[PDB]
């Protein structure tokens, strides 16, 4: 199982770690990906998770939005998690810098609820511009099911913990 995080709440852990790690150590049911409705996994955690399949993630991602189109801001979707997990969520939220809704932000954490247990990045943290102490707020008044967060930053990890 999960080891070496700090318990935030009755069903969110947090821990300074990257998320890619992680999923190569752990293996969980459910991995989050930080995903843009394309899909285009580039860079942040996307482009992560993405380079540890070897590129698989974006070839079965590709097929996905060639038969559906992209998604919503605020959504999901369900796809392989390769050789990280059983299945990779994609959630995507808003992303500030391209002048996104940040209340869709509470939507995009909605998807976490449909998943008994997660392994999960702050949404619209990073390159997505967004606050991430109004994420971990955001995170922990909206999922109910059980999210084990993984912060690539130290000191944004140190910042989160201790303002909480
Ligand atoms: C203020 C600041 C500075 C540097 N980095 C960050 C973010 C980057 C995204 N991120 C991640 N957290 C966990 N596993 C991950 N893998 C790849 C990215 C990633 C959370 C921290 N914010």
């Amino acid at each position: 199982s999960f080891s070496g995080y700090l318990k935030l709440t009755d069903n969110v852990y947090i821990k300074n770690a990257d998320i890619v790690e992680e999923a190569k150590k752990v293996k969980p049911t459910v991995v989050v990906n930080a995903a843009n409705v394309y899909l285009k996994h580039g860079g942040g955690v996307a482009g992560a998770l993405n380079k540890a399949t070897n590129n698989a993630m974006q070839v079965e991602s590709d097929d996905y939005i060639a038969t559906n189109g992209p998604l919503k801001v605020g959504g999901s979707c369900v796809l392989s998690g390769h050789n990280l997990a059983k299945h990779c969520l994609h959630v995507v939220g808003p992303n500030v810098n391209k002048g996104e809704d940040i209340q869709l932000l509470k939507s995009a954490y909605e998807n976490f609820n449909q998943h008994e247990v997660l392994l999960a990045p702050l949404l619209s943290a990073g390159i997505f511009g967004a606050d991430p102490i109004h994420s971990l707020r955001v995170c922990v008044d909206t999922v109910r099911t059980n999210v084990y967060l993984a912060v690539f930053d130290k000191n944004l990890y140190d910042k989160l913990v201790s303002s909480f």
